[PDB]
């Protein structure tokens, strides 16, 4: 049972790709020292093939099958429609990858005669052959990192033509958002929003008598996911209630794409065969997380962990407990591991556990906390801004399909970092530049939105409270890791930023209007002489509801 086969071919590049951060004025009035910003290419291609070509053996037990049960149990609560075609569609992003077969996104988004005309013929094969394997396409894909302390392999992304996944859609969207909520209750992470999330975790640490917590990392989490793993997803998806049409194509997308199938790199060779978990089809997180749940619930009975909360997101683990001794504790997590290598999910980093729930890091978040204007304690999410950071600094020198800065700043909106630095870099820019008005697309748990600056200070309020514009006095912990990655990088320091800030603001207000109401709230950090900030009226009337419902990294989704 390998996770893959290789015939020689090499994962090729389809244009040239940059390795270095280009020298830049824009850029290195953020960030200094280019030299340890890179990003991933064709190149390191072999090493993640390396790193990701081995055979799985998996072996269940009776713990596993227990939990599956009471899966498919709530699974059958579930009940999901088709989506029709013009719905698929209009899910699609505009720049998302072109059919082979001779039409793009727009031209779906459009409803384009010939567009139409080849996804319904998808679906009329999709319902009669349920064995032909489906052809995916192979690259290695391009993210931007800092130099490691202790360098970063590109990763493979795998996808099947845009016909396909508009069909994928069709079938498979709506037990995709709504399925993983019923099956998981409140351990489905992509439900939360970054305040939600962080109620969740406080609240859990503060029901404990004593708390223990720990992440788990398990290593390249989709080369573990084996074809067994698959079937069982799909044994899921079909607990619900569907249209006979739907089963139809979830059955024939499992068997011919979702277990496994052929790969090809961009200039038409055979690359080889994968029987594990495809990284960019719709369903990769949601079968990422039913999956990852199922190991870890069961590898919790099997540790006799006692009192076990957990949160899944993805391949993305981390559980709290109640301590039952140091050295217990320490062997209860080893029994953890051992189970999870079992079910074929063994560790990345060795896990360790953690006392203090600030020191806890899942999807490379951590809770934290700081007081608002009355003094009151708030907590909110932060991380490590090393590469939000270095990544701005790419996007200021090579202009890009998805603006990582803007989800950032919407989602660590409270935070130190994106606050002094993030919001006062790229709105000086806009400043200059003269585009506030212009919607930019970022992405939100994995899906795509289009999104107007003038709009953040809404948003803001919606998703965090009015608090995230007053904030002050934050933790040790948080002030030190940003001190110490500012240093780390050539990032000019905090009390610049708080310069070139006022000056932002300054300029913002002058233009009244929206632009003079991002300058009240979200820079009032900035002034000497505070303002009190009230509730926008534009906020207590915004259509969020559709931001946390799941995720779909990889699954090629856009919003209106």
């Amino acid at each position: 049972s390998m996770s893959y086969t290789w015939t020689g071919a090499l994962i090729t590049p389809c244009a040239a790709e940059e390795s270095k951060l280009p020298i830049n004025p824009l850029s290195n009035s953020l960030l200094r020292h280019h030299n340890m910003v890179y990003a991933t290419t064709s190149r390191s291609a072999s090493l993640r093939q390396k790193k990701v070509t081995f055979d799985r053996l998996q072996v269940l037990d009776d713990h596993y099958r227990d939990v599956l049960k009471e899966m498919k149990a709530k699974a059958s609560t579930v009940k999901a429609k088709l989506l029709s075609i013009e719905e698929a569609c209009k899910l699609t992003p505009p720049h998302s990858a072109k059919s082979k077969f001779g039409y793009g996104a727009k031209d779906v988004r459009n409803l384009s005669s010939r567009a139409v005309n080849h996804i319904r013929s998808v679906w009329e094969d999709l319902l009669e052959d349920t064995e032909t394997p489906i052809d995916t396409t192979i690259m290695a894909k391009s993210e931007v990192f800092c130099v490691q302390p202790e360098r970063k392999p590109a990763r493979l992304i795998v996808f099947p033509d845009l016909g396909v996944r508009v069909c994928e859609k069709m079938a498979l969207y709506d037990v995709v958002s709504t399925l993983p909520q019923a099956v998981m209750g409140s351990s489905y992470g992509f439900q939360y929003s970054p305040k939600q999330r962080v109620e969740f975790l406080v609240n859990t640490w503060k029901s404990k008598k004593c708390p223990m917590g720990f992440s788990y990392d398990t290593r390249c989490f989709d080369s573990t996911v084996t074809e067994s793993d698959i079937r069982v997803e799909e044994s899921i998806y079909q607990c619900c209630d569907l249209a006979p049409e739907a089963r139809q194509a979830i059955r024939s997308l499992t068997e011919r794409l979702y277990i496994g199938g052929p790969l090809t790199n961009s200039k038409g060779q055979n690359c080889g065969y994968r029987r594990c978990r495809a990284s960019g089809v719709l369903t990769t997180s949601c079968g990422n997380t039913l999956t990852c749940y199922l190991k870890a619930t069961a590898a919790c009975r099997a540790a006799k962990l006692q009192d076990c909360t957990m949160l899944v997101n993805g391949d993305d683990l981390v559980v709290i407990c109640e301590s039952a001794g140091t050295q217990e504790d320490a062997a209860a997590l080893r029994a953890f591991t051992e189970a999870m290598t079992r079910y074929s999910a063994p560790p990345g980093d060795p896990p360790q556990p953690e006392y203090d729930l600030e020191l806890i890091t899942s999807c490379s978040s951590n809770v934290s906390v700081a007081h608002d204007a009355s003094g009151k304690r708030v907590y909110y999410l932060t991380r490590d801004p090393t590469t939000p950071l270095a990544r701005a600094a790419w996007e200021t020198a090579r202009h890009t399909p998805i603006n990582s800065w803007l989800g950032n700043i919407i989602m660590y909106a409270p935070t130190l970092w994106a606050r002094m630095i993030l919001m006062t870099h790229f709105f000086s820019i806009l400043l200059a530049q003269e585009q506030l008005e212009k919607a930019l697309d970022c992405q939100i748990y994995g899906a795509c939105y289009s999104i107007e600056p003038l709009d953040l200070p809404q948003i803001i309020e919606r998703l965090h409270g009015l608090s995230a514009f007053t904030l002050h006095s934050y933790s040790p912990g948080e002030i030190n890791r940003v001190a110490s990655c500012l240093r780390k990088l050539g990032v000019p320091p905090l009390r610049t930023w708080r310069h070139r800030a006022r000056s932002v603001r300054a300029k913002l207000l002058s233009q009244g209007g929206r632009a003079a109401t991002c300058g009240r709230y979200l820079f009032n950090w900035a002034v000497r002489t505070k303002l009190k900030l009230t509730p926008i009226p534009a906020a207590s009337q915004l259509d969020l509801s559709g931001w946390f419902v799941a995720g779909y990294s990889g699954g090629d989704i856009y919003h209106s």
